[PDB]
């Protein structure tokens, strides 16, 4: 089965530490990149091995927002690895500049 | 512009918010043609602003999917809320990723 | 059958004129907003009335480029209407601020 | 840092990509098994900048759906290809139009 639960780094240079998850599928943690908190939920539904996710990372050194929403993965080689994509939201002022607030992205974590 | 409270969108989506806490957090309920699916978020507090920046994950209880959205507060007068969102959809191998993406918009609107 | 051929208007503002399209399903044109040559191609395959396609801009005023992509709809109301969604992407130096270049985004189009 | 050439990418795929004329545009083939399809797009010229930024559309062969590139070309030493697409699927109605969208990456190096 392939956990949520603990450290994470990816191909960026980020760390990530997620906690327990309830059986609400619930859960929290923190973000590190060169600290935020995160609040995410992980899919329940058939309770899979390689759970389904997303969680939002409220930035505390910018009025921005990132959410990562993808799967649990148990390689080839057996590992677990997270594949994910974001979206992070810049805050504009004026509702005509809000074309453009919005970049996409990709994420890959594996366990420190 | 607030979060908290009743909004429907242009798919005819509506969607319940509850209050948000000292950091931003809340939870909601989703609602779609119909199935209640749960919501949790947080909302950018960084700077006070009026036309917050924020965030959520909506876990489907009819499916193994999981959808964020992300996106602002617009006081357009009324309060009109524009996102662009996720949805992620769960295969059985990690060849398949490749294709388990979809992104799109949402506009939602005080119900 | 819907028609990408014309001169078509968006909910931003600008607005876009396209030529005859070929047997290759190519086509060419010009995007206009508050000018830049495009090019782009429509799917022939089993040659229906509301075709999928996408097409580039290159941008005349800036070292950027947008593509977008989408279908060609007959709406409701009878009327064509061009549902897309584009990605912007920035030019930027190193090859370690490429996380950042690209932008996503939306535009629905109606004949002028 | 220029397109003209072969190259391959992490899922596995090739692409030939024929010479530039002075305003950008190029042809190429995309090969993925296996089936090869024609390939239209552009390069930014603007500022005969080195590590130009680009896009192009992918005329699927044996689908109805078409797939959009942007990108830049940098120099990592190696030519790097780093990309971003978007696959539209084709709905039979305007109304399922909002789940026809797939977003997704794509690094490539000369073959
Ligand atoms: O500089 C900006 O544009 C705003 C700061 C955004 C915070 C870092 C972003 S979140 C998505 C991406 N993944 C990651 O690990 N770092 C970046
Ligand atoms: O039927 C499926 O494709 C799987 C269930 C998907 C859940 C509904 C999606 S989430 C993004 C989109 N916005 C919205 O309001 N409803 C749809
Ligand atoms: O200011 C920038 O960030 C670079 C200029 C980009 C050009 C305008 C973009 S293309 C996608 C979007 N659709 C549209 O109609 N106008 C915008
Ligand atoms: O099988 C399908 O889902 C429809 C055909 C899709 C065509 C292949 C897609 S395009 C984006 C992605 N990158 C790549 O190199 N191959 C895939
Ligand atoms: C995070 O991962 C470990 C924890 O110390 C370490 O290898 C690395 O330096 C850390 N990097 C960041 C950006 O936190
Ligand atoms: C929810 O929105 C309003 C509630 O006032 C209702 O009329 C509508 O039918 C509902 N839609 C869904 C999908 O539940
Ligand atoms: C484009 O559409 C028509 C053409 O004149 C007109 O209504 C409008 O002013 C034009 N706007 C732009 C940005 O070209
Ligand atoms: C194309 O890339 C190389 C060509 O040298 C070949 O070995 C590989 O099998 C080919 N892949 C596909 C999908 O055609």
């Amino acid at each position: 089965k392939c956990s949520l639960t603990g450290k994470w780094t990816n191909d960026l240079g980020s760390n990530m530490t997620i906690g327990a998850v309830n059986s609400r599928g619930e859960f929290t943690g923190t973000y590190t990149t060169a600290e935020s908190p995160l609040h995410g939920t992980e899919n329940t539904i058939n309770k899979r091995t390689q759970p389904t996710f997303g969680f939002t990372v409220n930035w505390k050194f910018s009025e921005s927002t990132t959410v990562f929403t993808g799967q649990c993965f148990i390689d080839r080689n057996g590992k677990e690895v997270l594949k994910t994509m974001w979206l992070l939201r810049s805050s504009v002022n004026d509702i005509g500049d809000d074309w453009k607030a919005t970049r996409v992205g990709i994420n890959i974590f594996t366990r420190l």
